[PDB]
């Protein structure tokens, strides 16, 4: 019987810049959900990593390049979507604001991207749904230990409309995640979505222990018995090393999420920005990929098309401007994203979309403090 | 309303950066941090100062040197040491003596004045500063082709004896400093009121940048060149190929220079960019470089690396800021006096010597 | 000097916080003692940030569960891939001493290192452990029939490794206890003996002193020879040292720094460790040391070369803080550390650990 | 100018402590003019951590006891591989001023740099030194007679070398002293400063006091290889590099990132001096396995010389041996050739690792 008062204002905002949007959402959400979405693994120098990372590779300024009102919009598995960015998968929107995942799904829809919701929502997918208003929506998993509660939850997603599955493979067990832990939080919300399909060690289930209780031994053969089943494209998310992009593609993934969750599990690894080329590479334009962890301008967007990327997923910074100002917040943060990358596009040379795939990049192997 | 300075007087200029915080106190807020800003979080701001500890000069024993001289010449003009103004509008924020009194120092110090086709003073206040003094017009071209030649024309009649192509601001960088002030112009652009609907005052760089023409190609290069009939320089180069572009439509002068860091955010150092530029260049034009120089080592740095000259903004409108053309002379004064003591300890006799030092290599950067 | 005394299980969110928390029990020289390291501890630092320099990769789909932390260094299996470091004194951290920290490591399931400088004698020690398994870490006398007769004491106790430190000929500059003017509040039984008098309030400097500083190739032969135990060279750095090691009758190769309490202005350990791995070939088992604070970072050393890491400072801040319900708590966080990690890079067993791609991070700490 | 003027020992746990320490006694312009150096002092910093770009390593079994410091330069048998460096106005530290300095120098057992610029005459410092070795540093004065006039009567007081400081043709930016409007509060027996100087020095004026002095002459200011081939040509008989503790040149190397590349063009032709940044017995290791034959002490012996005097400075002399000495047993040198031999450990991360 735990209280949560999450700000309920539905408003727009100002966005200067998405960093300044941490310490405005740490003024209206409460202290132990705020950290644990503002929060990483042990100190949070791979966080750190994941923002330093845009430092090593710097962009041109291009000159006399005849390029005017440059267009943002792309393509992704046959969606038509207004900039190359979508909305990550999180679970715990409700932390944010009281109209939970359905405020960020509405500033989604109404933007024009895709929305990825999380089996693990505490939005229930009928508030989700009129949130969305028919707009495209993918489902991230994770692995059940129990292969009936797999079938099932799958079986949900498509029938609410899912048009790809992403299963987060990088979470087998928890970061170590020091703010929760010192904290002592405790995640207040349930999962409507997917409460009437747990079973086994998956009974009582909350984000609270859905690390332990879902699949640590995941292979090989379950992005393949996944993909079977339910027929959407798969995306294997939270890949960092080349040689699971190999394996994914080999499984039957339909699509490469590149990720470190946030920096949220393996500590005292890479910034996600740096791990992107290698992997681009190994790819070899075979499946899309998507990139996250550390996107905060357009600048970003921007750096990850030009290293490989086909989209990028913003995560954090949305989930602050939801706090601030519900479903109208969120869309403002998402706003700036677009008219933000549309200056780099303009700056840089790019017309379009296609053309940011191809940037020259400066390389700064001094790195941050130069 | 807008509460410029407006005493004249020479100042004693230890360094340069000391000048920010002194300027701070006499200029409105606004004004002052629409000078000082930089887009973003000034992250490449910084990096333009920080690429200078990149390269390292040596010091130079029993070189046989004595009175260096810091005389140069570019496209003809004898100037009195090898940097020119910047082109850099509104000094009318800075010091109520305007481009004027910027124009005035710069001409009896002896060197060019670059005149921003968004000043505050019209062609002939700026003219009665300079007295006759060699100056170079900036240009932010309009999307019509008859103000282009008019401008043009005007700049010409005046006496400008290059123009300066500014092709980096087809739109305005982040500048976080000037949204956050709300920032509008205190007074109108002469120069450019043509192609604004106003003056420019109350109006927003966003607005002004938007007026401006964003489908910047290469036949604008030729076609500024053809009319004019005079030298064109393209300004904002930090990539090669666009120097090479920039000299095949037929400019005839690279300006090297991110708009000290006012433009494209998460981009290199101006500096640690030139050496690929004056290698793509190999010698066909000069170059002039910008964006960091606060030194007499930065000058030598930037030479000894394929610059011919350096172009001086920041510091000299400090330097209008507190003391007007008595104040930005002062800053010039400065910069020819560290430039001869980095000379001397260099080994370098004149200005030639210092475009073939050698530079150490820092690998290690800032914090060594 | 007044130690704590408290036992009692600890919380750890992370070894660091150790530290401080540490500060406000142990009496002010001894903490820094303990806390403290050469010069502007620079090295100390180096220690710690080595780390950054080559990081993990996370990985999917590699069909783990349950990972083992379970390996087996010379005759002994040992529940992780480490050991506690022979450290001096742990009465300046605990009343319980030495028997307090050999307590929580072999009810752990590790080894025990004996410092030859320790406060506690033998027999206080040996029943703390219960049996558990001991290596005994000699700082050498300068008469050879002492070393035999501390040798003998140190095998009939029940030692099944002995430990050459052969770093320490002389102190480290540590200006904590310059500034502080440390002696030791009590006594060391095991080389008493040597010290022509007690070390009672002697400083560091004259206990180093006192011990051999012409240690040579010759030391390490003869104290194999007498032994007939393995023998480990500790405070190797550079690989030619481990050559020289294992061709003088060395059974293992130690990778150290002391905590960067000797030399100053050297490297951060874990930076030397790939070099020193490449030279010995196997040959023998590495035991590393000098700045293992997380799971990480015994994940890395083993991927980088070493069999075992050695435990330090924490486990000391753990005894100081709960006795050896305090250091075992330090030594579960660990285990469960590594276990985490484990998982989350793929590694079934400390053999696969030992089997990672790292990361290489040119960019250092601040990246 | 109210100078400190006791006389004690010092007791030093590191020579960085000693500047807050004599900043508590010296008056403020007198201070910032020792401590002071170039531009913002970023190259004051590089020659700090600079040290920390090739590291010790600690060696073990290195059957070593007791290690000899004592090392020999040009003849003269020194204590330690170290040498004070000429200095300015020591008199800005303390009263007893560069006889103080002497005094501490002799007693140690080392050689003593007197500066063209001290505030003493020849016969004050004579006094101090009591026998004790001297060279003598010379700023070139653009009359011929006047050099060698100096030159005869440094001679005469037992100089038994020349240091030609070549690096201060003008003087460096000192923004402490600018904007501290610092003026000397004493004059200069021996010999606005800078510019009286020769700007126009040569390879020729090297030749010169080479062949015309009888005595051996180190080049100082070297921070480039080919100006120690140069002075070698033109006859030096040793090679000092130095970048004059920061206060020259701005924006230059950290002095001891240049010496490997010096040391391998002069191959072993002349002795070399290292100086600019030595603070530990650490340093004084780096540089001798870099190349240098005997390291310059500066800052760190001025600071001593203003908190106790000439037993001031004796204190800090006697930290570097001590230093030195820990360095020694620890890296498995037995003596100071061994020092020379030393591998280093190359840090590509530099300071912040
Ligand atoms: C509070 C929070 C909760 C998250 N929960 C999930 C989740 O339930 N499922 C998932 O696939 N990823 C989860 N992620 C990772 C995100 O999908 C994404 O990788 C991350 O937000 C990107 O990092 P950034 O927001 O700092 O840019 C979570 C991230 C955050 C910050
Ligand atoms: C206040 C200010 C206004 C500027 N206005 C213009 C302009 O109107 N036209 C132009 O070509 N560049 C403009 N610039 C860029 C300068 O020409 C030059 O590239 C820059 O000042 C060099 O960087 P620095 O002053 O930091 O050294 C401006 C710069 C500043 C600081
Ligand atoms: C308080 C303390 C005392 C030490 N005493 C000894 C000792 O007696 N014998 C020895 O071989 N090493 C000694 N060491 C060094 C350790 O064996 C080990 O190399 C070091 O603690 C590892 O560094 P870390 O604790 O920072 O990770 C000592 C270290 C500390 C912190
Ligand atoms: C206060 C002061 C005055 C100096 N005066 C001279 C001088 O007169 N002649 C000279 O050759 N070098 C002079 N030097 C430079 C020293 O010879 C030497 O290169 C420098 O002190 C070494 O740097 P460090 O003291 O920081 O280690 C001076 C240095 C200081 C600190
Ligand atoms: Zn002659």
């Amino acid at each position: 019987d735990i209280e949560y008062n999450a700000p309920s204002e539905i408003k727009y905002i100002d966005v200067v810049n998405t960093y300044d949007l941490e310490e405005e959402a740490s003024k209206v959400v409460p202290h132990g959900g705020f950290n644990y979405i503002a929060g990483a693994s042990g100190d949070e120098w791979t966080k750190r990593a994941n923002d330093r990372a845009w430092k090593h590779k710097l962009l041109y300024p291009r000159l006399a390049q005849d390029v005017e009102a440059p267009d943002t919009s792309t393509e992704i598995l046959g969606h038509k979507i207004k900039a190359p960015f979508i909305m990550a998968p999180i679970a715990a929107h409700g932390l944010a604001h009281t109209t939970k995942e359905a405020g960020t799904a509405r500033a989604v829809s109404e933007f024009g991207t895709i929305m990825s919701i999380s089996a693990y929502s505490g939005a229930t997918f009928e508030e989700i749904s009129e949130g969305l208003n028919g707009g495209p929506r993918w489902f991230q998993i994770y692995m059940a230990k129990d292969d009936q509660q797999n079938r099932d939850i799958l079986d949900e997603a498509k029938s609410d409309g899912a048009t790809a599955i992403i299963l987060t493979a990088d979470s087998t067990v928890s970061g170590n995640r020091d703010r929760d832990v010192k904290n002592k939080f405790v995640y207040p919300f349930g999962m409507p979505i997917v409460q009437r399909y747990l079973r086994g060690t998956a009974e009582g289930m909350s984000l609270n222990n859905i690390y332990g209780a879902s699949k640590q031994k995941i292979s090989p053969r379950d992005i393949e018995e996944i993909a079977a089943h339910s027929g959407l494209p798969v995306f294997v998310k939270g890949i960092q090393h080349p040689e699971d992009a190999d394996m994914a593609i080999k499984a039957g993934a339909s699509g490469i999420w590149v990720s470190n969750h946030g920096a949220r599990q393996l500590y005292e690894a890479p910034g996600s920005f740096d791990t992107l080329p290698a992997i681009a590479e190994r790819v070899n334009k075979r499946v899309p990929i998507v990139f996250d962890s550390g996107v905060r301008r357009g600048e970003h967007v921007a750096k990850a098309l030009a290293s490989g990327a086909d989209v990028v997923a913003l995560g954090r910074p949305v989930l602050f401007g939801l706090a601030l100002g519900g479903w109208q917040g969120a869309y403002s943060v998402l706003d700036y994203f677009q008219k933000d990358l549309t200056r780099v596009m303009q700056l840089t040379g790019s017309q379009n979309v296609e053309d940011l795939k191809g940037l020259d990049l400066f390389d700064n192997p001094y790195g941050y403090e130069y």
